[PDB]
């Protein structure tokens, strides 16, 4: 699809069997959602964004359904204002920016 | 252009006479530019994403020029780490999301 920008790009994710609704930032270059049980192990991450840095768990190899695309890839969870779906998994949708 | 998310689509921006770098970000709903002297008067704002929030100035009716696409909007001025350019400028150069 194509996607205009007049209003947030929001799109509904499932992830664990459950839907969430995710924001698409072509700025983030890692995909952060909110606080959430994910399973296996997690190592720590620490990712700066605007006020500054934050300190998140990561999750690899997480089966994550984009707007009906399966994408398999990190993940990381942590104190987010939303639910952030990054530049690792734009690319695995095969999502770009045309002007 | 068709932009890629392989890397971070940064582009060539030209503000008050000086080029600069920016991000092109579908997940902001602002603008907002490193630390400058833009004319004008402004007003106080807080930004807040990922790490907190900062205070930015906000000059109204700014001309912008992305890619040699001029664009005029609302710009923040501010302790960003990157300049950024939001959905406010974006949908006025005919940015879209396709996948
Ligand atoms: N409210 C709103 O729309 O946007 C807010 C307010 C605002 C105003 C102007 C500009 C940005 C924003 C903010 C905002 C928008 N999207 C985010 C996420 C967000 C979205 C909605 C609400 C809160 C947070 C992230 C930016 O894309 C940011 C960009 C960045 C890149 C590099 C360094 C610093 C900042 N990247 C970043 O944190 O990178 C990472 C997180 C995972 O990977 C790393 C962000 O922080």
């Amino acid at each position: 699809p194509q996607i205009t920008l007049w209003q947030r790009p929001l799109v509904t994710i499932k992830i664990g069997g459950q839907l969430k609704e995710a924001l698409l930032d072509t700025g983030a270059d890692d995909t952060v959602l909110e606080e959430m049980s994910l399973p296996g192990r997690w190592k720590p991450k620490m990712i700066g964004g605007i006020g500054g840095f934050i300190k998140v768990r990561q999750y690899d190899q997480i089966l994550i359904e984009i707007c009906g695309h399966k994408a398999i890839g990190t993940v990381l969870v942590g104190p987010t204002p939303v639910n952030i779906i990054g530049r690792n998994l734009l690319t695995q949708i095969g999502c770009t920016l045309n002007f």
